[PDB]
């Protein structure tokens, strides 16, 4: 998954980041909450004044930057409640023994001259007999409490811009300069309660993701090594930490996010600052009304640039990342996996194909990942290999080809293949997959698409159902299928070649001297080639599978399967098992039975 | 004067300016007239996100950015009012046979891919039996109409950063590219009615700057030359043209101003850039709140900073630049004259020092003029020689120390001298000047001023200081019973005068008229007046104090221990000393400023100290 921490499971680290995310949203106390809102109605083009005034302002169900504005929702308690929601609150002065400031709220303000702005939030976690799990600690990015707004975020730009032209450690020792005896006092609480530095969660993002990746830098040395081990996930910091602790998150197309090189202010910082960083995530778009503009991206990217740090929104990151960590793909994602999260205006969104325009960016590798909203979108994938995801909402999908996995979700939703119907072949499983193979042989598998729509010389469209695709009456025909049960099956193809479809349970599957395509599904599947020109398909958890018979002129194609890295070909997952060739992937295994792993070429061999 | 432009002289490059300004401003269509007010309610702290909204959706008394709310008032029928006002009426496609884009406002749009977000007003004015006398040509800066001001916006910035980083003369052939055609219509419509380049008048602000100077640039060798003989006034202009053409004219704190070396991005581009330009205004301050704060001048002043941007808005402009052009001081100021304008915001204005703080420049050198607002202003002149006006409101002056001009205009105003009244000499010429001399011989006229403030050692022997509010009167400042006595005086009148000084010295008040004043063995104050004055010394250390249009006077007995002091007077460049404006007449040292003389009659040049002619 992208966002894997250490040796902690897929699981353990989905639950880190959720919890990372949920206190670096309440560090910044909804002041957002008015942009991400005015955004949403108006977009970022013509209306992106009645957006400003939002910001500022907030609405009947926003708060902008100004307090006290009765018809304005409570946004602060709001993020409160939000925070304890996910378990967590914040712990007192008192609690911790602790004599420096805090304010109403118990934020937790910078200890030192030229560090009073910095602001911390520390959190309790509690069992049900109310026993202390767990401590967070969000550090805030640039901005403070609304009441002292203006003059706190100067304070925080001398700081980011001593990160980039002060001293050589200034970001490395910001935390140390800003909360040293806070986090004294913290370390004393945790051994009070029994806890040691692996029950702290450290999060923030921007310079507060910047104060995430200077507290792992100090780990290991201040606060008696204590918090050496505990866990660090920044969101769009500047700075990447010397050490191998910080899981760095952010936008590829946020100018914020890696500035600099870990604290180093290069001739990218100003620009287009993409380069791969093991700390990082490097891969992932919001998909948000400025990428998608061609106009907006006449002007140069770069942090000096305003505009351009719509795509730094803290609402952004939480509600585009919690999409991910939803995503019935996120478990074919790893850390540099091209992800584009569907960010637009309603507005925008109307009219707009999500996609991956690769702008202002090194170029993309490997498959890529579309995450949708829960409203009607259009989902444009790419010509290589694409997994698209719906969501709720009625949704449109279109695809440039390739090998493709595409969910409908909820609602009713279309795939447009703006070619004509006799241009490709269709076969349906009878278990909610509908198989679209094109003109050059590229395979999607897709769930929850009622509706195909071709070009006929121009529009015409399809209902998908058990018969075939149908325009009334009018029928296309599946291709040539033979569909098994979830039981175990003996399925044998007809000479002129067949779709063989398992379905769960350890199939036989017979292909005869035709042209077959071969789906085990799941469990563990023997399928027989008797001859021809055959194609083998693995997806999901398919298994550990046998193939026999498998020649020069056959195809394997694997497609949402575990342990793909960004661009993996075939020699990454193959071994010579006695005279069999396998192919891994996770638990997962196909054996090529009395294959010579030399005999192979990529050209056979579809890695997705 | 400041704007003087070419050989049009005093008043009549003033008036010249003033149409720049009007045509300027009405390119924009009152884009910032919500912001204006928005600062002017809330200012830029604290304030900063009220004035913020303010200048998204205005108020009831203003509009912002967004068009079509109810309740603002139309500043776009307001900013075309202001213009007719101004003597100026749109000149549409129509009476141009112009077959380019127009929108309904009759705003002329760029004519080539990469200036079709360019804007230019064509305007005319027209005598009182409806012929045409006069074209003016106002390029808007950054920024369109408010129905698509964004996209609008976008292609200018685009323009803008062509200026910097493009081709070679990019900036230079803006207004080729943009409004060749319509240049040519413009051409043909007026020579159809009888005009020349002269008659025509081109402006604009910031881009609008950059395209004043691109047609100056173009006009020798376009257009048939047609304009080349134009006239051109640019504001806040980022570029200068290669010609003689154009007064750039803006605030050294307003970022964009001269932010290029003439069209060439240096390091300096993204920072200070407020090297001496030949064309340029370089030396007037916009003193707004952003300028008055320590907090905000933390951050490092850049084009890149967007609250400096604050000092680039064109309110502000017209606002600050008006008021110069009505000052008192105004034929005092030449090109770059060191001039501080108030441009505070109501709440910053109750309790910040209008001041030369020289943030963000390179040192001021010579007089400081300082022009206040029309309301309720705190003026502080500093150390060196200053000209402070108050304008109307009830103003409170300081000032450190020199050889000043205090004018406290209409209202109530008070001078605040900050310590003993002991340690000043103050006299009165009964012609509403009262002249305050400070412990180093330092001498301010005021007028207009009814309340001095000292502070005098009060409670515990000194411990404590007691603040004394004294009337101006005709026999002295008063406090309740206490009289501080002016300095011993002999009075002229309006006329002709003989005025003798008594042995212990006077200051001795000519007046109007040509008036001999006889001074004594006593340490003599001559002030001639108004007229052709003969002033002998008679011994002593004696001052001659020549302010105004003070006329041809003789000065008989000067030594070396007089002094000659010039405050208010012509012809006074940027820290000028007296060999700027000395010579030998014959036996005698003349020194001359504008058309007024003094004559130290037997006096070699060569014997002569800048310590006893003081030139302000
Ligand atoms: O958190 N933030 O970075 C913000 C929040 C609100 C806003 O208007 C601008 C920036
Ligand atoms: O002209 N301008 O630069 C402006 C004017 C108004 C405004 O709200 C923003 C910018
Ligand atoms: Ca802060
Ligand atoms: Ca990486
Ligand atoms: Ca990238
Ligand atoms: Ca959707
Ligand atoms: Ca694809
Ligand atoms: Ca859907
Ligand atoms: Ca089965
Ligand atoms: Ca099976
Ligand atoms: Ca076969
Ligand atoms: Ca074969
Ligand atoms: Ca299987
Ligand atoms: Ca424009
Ligand atoms: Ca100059
Ligand atoms: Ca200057
Ligand atoms: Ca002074
Ligand atoms: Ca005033
Ligand atoms: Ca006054
Ligand atoms: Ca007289
Ligand atoms: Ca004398
Ligand atoms: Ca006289
Ligand atoms: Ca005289
Ligand atoms: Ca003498």
């Amino acid at each position: 998954g992208v966002y894997d921490y250490k040796n902690f499971g897929t699981a353990d680290s989905k639950a880190l980041f959720s919890d990372a995310m949920a206190i670096t949203l309440y560090s910044y106390h909804n002041l957002d909450n008015g942009f991400a809102a005015g955004y949403q109605h108006n977009g970022f083009g013509l209306g992106l004044p009645a957006t400003l005034v939002t910001a500022l302002l907030g609405g009947t169900d926003s708060q902008g930057v100004i307090p006290g504005i009765p018809w304005n929702p409570d946004s602060e308690k709001l993020a409160l409640d939000a925070v304890k929601k996910a378990g967590w609150t914040p712990i007192t002065a008192s609690q911790l023994g602790y004599d420096g400031k805090t304010d109403a709220r118990g934020t937790f303000f910078g200890e030192k001259a030229g560090y009073t702005t910095a602001q911390v939030e520390i959190l309790g976690k509690y069992d049900a007999q109310g026993h202390l799990t767990e401590i967070g600690i969000a550090f805030r990015g640039t901005s403070g409490p609304r009441e002292n707004l203006i003059l706190d975020s100067i304070g925080d730009v001398i700081n980011d811009l001593l990160a980039a032209f002060g001293p050589k450690d200034y970001a490395k020792n910001y935390v140390g300069e800003a909360f040293g005896n806070l986090l004294n006092d913290v370390v004393a609480f945790a051994k009070a309660n029994g806890l040691s530095g692996k029950d702290v969660l450290v999060s923030g993002h921007s310079l507060g993701g910047l104060a995430v990746n200077s507290m792992a830098d100090l780990s290991g040395g201040k606060w008696g090594g204590f918090f050496a081990d505990s866990n660090y996930i920044a969101y769009a910091s500047p700075t990447q930490s010397s050490t191998d602790k910080v899981l760095n998150v952010g936008y590829e197309n946020d100018p914020v996010f890696r500035a600099l090189d870990g604290s180093t202010f290069t001739g990218a910082s100003v620009g287009v600052h993409d380069a791969p960083k093991e700390s990082a995530t490097d891969n992932i778009v919001s998909f948000n009304d400025h990428y998608a503009s061609t106009a907006w991206n006449l002007l140069p990217f770069s942090i000096l640039n305003i505009p351009t740090w719509i795509s730094h929104l803290p609402t952004a990151y939480g509600d585009g990342m919690n999409r991910i960590i939803e995503s019935k793909f996120y478990d074919l994602t790893s850390k540099d996996s091209t992800i584009i999260v569907a960010n637009l205006s309603d507005p925008a969104r109307a009219n707009t194909w999500v996609q991956d325009l690769n702008r202002n960016a090194e170029t993309h590798k490997g498959s890529t990942f579309i995450i949708g909203s829960d409203s009607n979108d259009l989902i444009q994938g790419g010509s290589g290999n694409d997994y698209l995801e719906g969501r709720a909402g009625n949704d449109t999908f279109r695809d440039g080809g390739g090998y493709n996995v595409i969910l409908g979700g909820a609602g009713n939703n279309t795939l447009d293949l703006q070619k004509s119907v006799n241009t490709f072949d269709f076969a349906n499983d009878g278990a909610g997959n509908l198989y679209v193979r094109d003109a050059n042989g590229g395979i999607s598998i897709t769930r929850d698409i009622g509706s195909i729509v071709t070009k006929e010389p121009d529009d015409v469209t399809h209902s998908v159902t058990a018969s075939g695709l149908k325009v009334g009456s009018n029928v296309t025909q599946y291709d040539a299928s033979v569909k098994g049960t979830n039981g175990a099956d003996t399925l044998k193809a007809h000479a002129g070649g067949d779709w063989l479809f398992g379905l769960d349970g350890n199939d036989h599957l017979i292909g005869g001297v035709g042209n077959d395509v071969f789906v085990g599904g799941a469990g563990n599947d023997l399928m027989e080639s008797g001859g021809g020109a055959d194609t083998f398909l693995f997806n999901g958890a398919f298994g550990q599978d046998r193939v026999v018979g498998f020649t020069s002129n056959d195809k394997l194609v694997f497609l949402g399967v575990q342990g793909v890295l960004p661009n993996d070909d075939f020699r990454a997952h193959a071994s010579m098992v006695g005279q069999d060739t396998v192919l891994k992937f996770g638990g997962d295994s196909v054996t090529l039975v009395g294959v010579a792993l030399n005999s192979l070429s990529a050209d056979g061999i579809v890695i997705a």
